[PDB]
């Protein structure tokens, strides 16, 4: 069956991210295949990302873990199928 | 411009991996996008994988890192574009 994976990607400010079409498509393929998503960064930034994926169809059986940080630039997303 | 990534996948023994076409194709998609590949597992097994990726990966700019362990169940592969 599917190869167990963990993918960590470095994402920009939510605003700039929406302007990077290739990055947006990549993150949605990641979410599509994941059962666990962790977002690390400023609390408001990671909420933007969480809500955006959920607003666009992310299943309720995907577990989102928010790790707020202080004075950290950007967002880190970790996606896993286990 | 490309999203910085690090992908960690769990692979079976080399001889079983060769029979999983979907897993073979996935690992070469990883190789094709990576600048660094780390293989963690039994010294003989991670060498088989390294040689396979070097011979058939069609990339000349990848740095391969070997981490021998005493684990006998498969190997862990970490692929990154930084």
């Amino acid at each position: 069956k599917d190869t167990p994976f963990m993918v960590q990607v470095k994402l920009p400010n939510y605003k700039d991210y929406l302007l990077d079409n290739k990055q947006v498509v990549l993150t949605f393929k990641l979410v599509h295949h994941s059962k666990k998503i962790t977002l690390i960064g400023d609390a408001n930034k990671i909420l933007q990302y969480k809500n955006y994926f959920q607003a666009n169809g992310a299943r309720s059986d995907i577990d989102f873990y928010l790790q707020p940080t202080l004075n950290q630039k950007g967002v880190v997303m970790i996606a896993s199928n286990y």
